[PDB]
């Protein structure tokens, strides 16, 4: 049990909206923040940090190995290796598994793992302009489709997509929407309440006027009802049922926290927050957009020797409230344990961090709420899931 | 032995110039071509691969994540997971090292990893097409040398900044053209004598005028000599001493390999090639692009519990001639047994296939000489290094 | 006097800011709008128009040949031929040139001359995309810099070789700003009397969520100061004089009129506003940028064979406040008579119609003052100078 | 006699093909060559010259003011005004009319006319870089197809166009293919010849091993025969009929030429080649592309008192095969004196040069065989029509 491997001092960024308070602020910038305020807090020796492995899904226009500019731009010392991980929607996450596998094997002793993403930061792409387009009309893309939200072997969008998981569940228009007014109520009283207050790290936006401090996510919508979200059109197809109020927007964000083994953790006055019991990593049709979640909850239940009653709380991930109605309603998940703080559709999905984000949440409402067992899982895009069964770490 | 974590199959496609043979082909396509001949020579039942992890550092438009893309255009099961890693011109020795610690781990069973590049394909980038650039002129730039070549932090070349590791270890230009011309020349030889047909998988290119079977390497220049080299003037600094000649092309290529425990490849019915023995990665001031193979081999040494002289041969990628100078010379290595069979000023650079490129080569060299013992490892780019210390599996 | 050659019916959209009410509107749209009012004001009969010309700088996207859009789609019969002319910011007093050479050598008896502009809508070039860039960064350039602003033979700004003006002629920094600081309040003046209102048609711009009727002109700064514009910082060179304050914008209209014999217009019912007595044209050194007017008012004058004391209003494009004092002082003007209801700094210079907007306003100008004599002149861009010296024609 | 205008040594470069010899050498530099190489061969007094008039139709990225540049950059004092002019593929023509005007109305004595063009030199255009593409993927426009060769009220092709004539009038494949190897058959004995020898100016291109002196045509293909043109596949319409074998291609050239009274030449010591007789500019609806040249030769050859079997040659622009035959047997013109030398589908099409590149062709064909009387024409897209009635002036 010393060689559990277990999460600590996880933190965030606030998130922030399309076109928003981060919109200038580089992906790779606020995981730098998120890094250097870790190591204030904590008080680790920065020269105990063995890598930083980060989740990043928009690399281009980035420069040169986002995880390494986390790193150094962190003020960690110049001689702690990085490198960027790409599962899509499920990198943030992935970076915590990667930790998990690279202290099990005997590579290193401690890790710090997160992921980053800005949406706005996004470059257009020129495919055309290194040989030429010699003559006629060319396009321009833009990459946050292509490398991100874009099916790669369909080229239609993720949302296009999840129309045919709708179609085959049978799920309404008007559950999503009772979903997503849910997420959004979710979210707004714990936000009010004060509940992610401690996982939160502000940052300082510079402007020409002056300065920002970002301190409380931006993207959400209090006022949000059932009865605004069916005014809305259908945004991937006409005759559809995912609308922009049913799904989360395009955001920015970072998340970032400390992986090694429980004896590693103790051994340096850190507070370990959960261990890792079981982790899953699950592929299905990339056409079933949505349902990776299942198999992939199933393989970490399994490693985890959990059923799904014994689970306090379900964190997974709201890339439309179509997927999360089927997730929930396959696995036979009570709705109250469902994302019981509100999902994505609120707080937004910055898609290579939000698997670090959802981590973050969980450590968090596991230390407040006492309860003891919880799983992390999100759909990846392509067709994979990714989950993991983590359990709450007592206060030494 | 049974836990003893090994390469088989390494296979590569033939490594393409700038705007040549591969030009039109993505990067996950030359990756899907590997995969799928591997999956057929070896006749590995595809149910048993656990995931697929690709190297890819130009991820710009290559679409959702291409090592999804090699998988499933591979062949491979839809049910086979894939993830793609970027430790930048290590990537894809680093999927290596990611599917070593899933197996020990207990993650994984069996992984195909490996690397992809095509440098001709990588985009332009607009940043400013987003939200507009409102009044002025405004930048579009190359993707290689915005996420690949140049340094993040500096925003200089990676050469700009090997001319201060050249002028800290005082790499004489005359140095660094013998010893590009000497990769020039045993690459050739080796080519010539068909020590490179094993590890390569043809392709084939289909293109206007009809198809082209892409079988061997096409980027060496063979008429390479060092008094030709001479005269070249250098590529980044004005008084610099790197030249487009003692620095390799920008190239396209792909390569991949089964990863597994010992047991796990004798029950499948593989042949493994290699044992890995040692992994080293280490990093240093990013400044000192170039220096990062030193601490990293001898990270991956300690770990073999070997010496640099029980070493048969290094591998080392020869970013610019004056890297490759720099690490044999600091760690002693006798010339004989360095970059035996020519490196990467030859046969080209596809930054996120290099380091698989490399590992496949030394898998198909210590099987055709009998050597025991080997080291790979490439510089990263914003100053990292990553190592492993192989040996050769037995038939 | 019968063959003297006369406008009648000038007419003139109010002009756009820059990001302004006409962003989304091409400038033929513009001028198709002002030919359209033109014809049914008027009631001139669409068969006796010989041909449209058009000045427009900016024609890069604007679709083939802007002055045919302009006459078929304001209406005129397809019969009727059309093309487009460039002198740079002279070009809508070029048409007006244009018109009177083909009546005065007998190809055309009645012509529609006119300019259009629409900065906003000019777009971004991209040299390298047809043959590739092969490798390395590449430059998007803005094309109302390298079309329109920057010097051909330089690349620098026409501001920062009107520097060399300023210094030439010493013209102090309190001089410029004054100076449009003035122009700023004549203008608020004569707009807030009226005196616009006769000249300008107004247009209906469709958006998404309804519909705006454009009426006035927008982008004058009325709470200039000379105090405030003291606070600015040079825009053209580190210890220059020219700043965003006492230049013009970057804004978008159109002008349009009917050109012909004075017999012509009397036999189709039109009323002369003025009758062109005297045309000139003159070149200078292209960094000489702004003294062209000088040469080309005395060409003019001396075709009217008149004296600069016998002309009662001046109107010289406020290509910048250092031109305009230039101009004024060179020849000895009164400056109570040089620019007298404001001048572009004030209304904007949207650079191809700028020219037919000026005589615009001098043909209502003279008809309400009952003045006899002005002279109209406009620099180019690359050391140029247009001028008209025109008479007020009685009404009948 | 006397104040009849004539045209003076007229000379054009060689026409380059897409993509070929002057690929790298913007449209202004090849006038400015011309307009040099004219200065020193007729020994004018530069100070003689009141002003240059260049059509030009991409202008798109060419710079401030093209006709300017080809002033000041073929060594004219910077004295001398200049404008450019568009009126789509009749620019150049329209240059020299223009110049007529400015003689014969007074403000001019002797203009400097012709045309430039470089279609390889064309930029790519992005209409939404100015202010954002927001999400999702955006188009970069060719700027010849847009601002050259589409049609501006459909977008479609004048190709595309040019099948609609070809229904009309009944125009087989056969005659069009027929028509495109006589002109290509025609153009190469003349080259050979040596027929265009005495109208060209070489071009010196400095490239990368060292120079090229650029002499002769390339754009021809002097194999080209009745039954190769018939392997080839529709360009614009996948039913169509019309080729790039038909069809000229996408061509950079320049030409220049005097303007000026019979007795100005006379005066100065020029030769006159030709006195314009006739000008006729005329308009039809834009989808009628290519019949615009019927009404308008008729309109000059009215003014020149001539009819059609006076004229010893027409020379008619080969937009596409489909015209010139439309055009000759509308006009009842016989065969051998329709583009006798052959024409565009031969040697190119530079849009805006054209009408130069012909005037020069006749002046110098005429003097050749004593010819008297000739006429030019083109049709210009977007439904309209230039044409000029030229006789030959003898020699002194
Ligand atoms: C791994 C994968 C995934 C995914 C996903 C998704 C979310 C899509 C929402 C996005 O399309 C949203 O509707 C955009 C609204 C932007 C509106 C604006 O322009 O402000
Ligand atoms: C991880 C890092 C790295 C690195 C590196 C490198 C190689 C650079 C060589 C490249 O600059 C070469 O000189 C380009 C020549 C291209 C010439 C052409 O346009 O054909
Ligand atoms: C023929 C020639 C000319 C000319 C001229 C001019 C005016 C230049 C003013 C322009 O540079 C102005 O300062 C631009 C301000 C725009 C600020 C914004 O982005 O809103
Ligand atoms: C004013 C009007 C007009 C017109 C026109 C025309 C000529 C079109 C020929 C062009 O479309 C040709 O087909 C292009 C071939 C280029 C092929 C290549 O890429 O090399």
């Amino acid at each position: 049990v010393k060689d559990e491997i277990v999460i600590s001092s996880a933190l965030r960024t606030p998130i922030g909206a399309f076109s928003g308070t981060l919109k200038d602020t580089p992906a790779a910038a606020l995981g730098a923040h998120v890094v250097k305020t870790l190591l204030e807090r904590t008080g680790l020796a920065p020269e105990r940090v063995d890598e930083v492995v980060m989740g990043n899904v928009l690399q281009a226009g980035n420069g040169m190995n986002v995880a390494r500019q986390v790193a150094v731009n962190g003020g960690l010392p110049v001689a702690v290796p990085a490198h960027t991980v790409n599962r899509v929607c499920g990198s943030g996450a992935q970076a915590v598994v990667t930790a998990y596998a690279q202290i099990r094997s005997g590579l290193s002793n401690l890790v710090i793992a997160g992921g980053v993403e800005n949406m706005d930061q996004a470059p257009y792409l020129m495919p055309s302009l290194r040989h030429g387009a010699r003559m006629g009309h060319t396009q321009a893309l833009d990459a946050l489709l292509r490398d991100g939200l874009n099916d790669a072997f369909s080229d239609q969008h993720s949302g296009w997509h999840t129309e045919d998981l709708v179609a085959k569940y049978e799920v309404s228009r008007e559950a999503q929407d009772r979903f997503a007014a849910t997420s959004q109520q979710r979210f707004a009283a714990a936000q009010a309440a004060g509940w992610f207050e401690g996982e939160i790290v502000p940052v300082t936006i510079t402007t020409r006027k002056g300065e920002t401090v970002f301190a409380k996510d931006e993207a959400n919508r209090p006022d949000t009802t059932e009865a605004g979200l069916a005014k809305l059109r259908p945004a991937f197809r006409k005759d559809g049922t995912i609308t922009a109020g049913n799904a989360p927007g395009l955001n920015a964000g970072a998340a970032a926290m400390i992986v090694s083994s429980h004896a590693t953790a103790t051994e340096l006055g850190l507070q370990p927050q959960l261990v890792i019991r079981g982790i899953g990593v699950a592929a299905v049709e990339p056409g079933l957009f949505g349902f990776g979640p299942v198999p992939a909850i199933k393989l970490a239940l399994a490693q985890a020797q959990w059923q799904v009653q014994d689970v306090d709380r379900f964190e997974v991930n709201e890339a439309f409230a179509a997927v999360g109605l089927v997730v929930r309603d396959e696995l036979g998940i009570a709705p109250e344990r469902f994302n019981v703080d509100g999902g994505a559709i609120a707080h937004g999905h910055p898609i290579g961090a939000t698997g670090a984000i959802l981590l973050t949440k969980v450590a968090h409402a596991l230390r407040r709420t006492s309860e003891r067992r919880a799983v992390v899982s999100l759909c990846i895009g392509g067709g994979q899931g990714i989950a993991l069964a983590l359990e709450r770490v007592k206060l030494a």
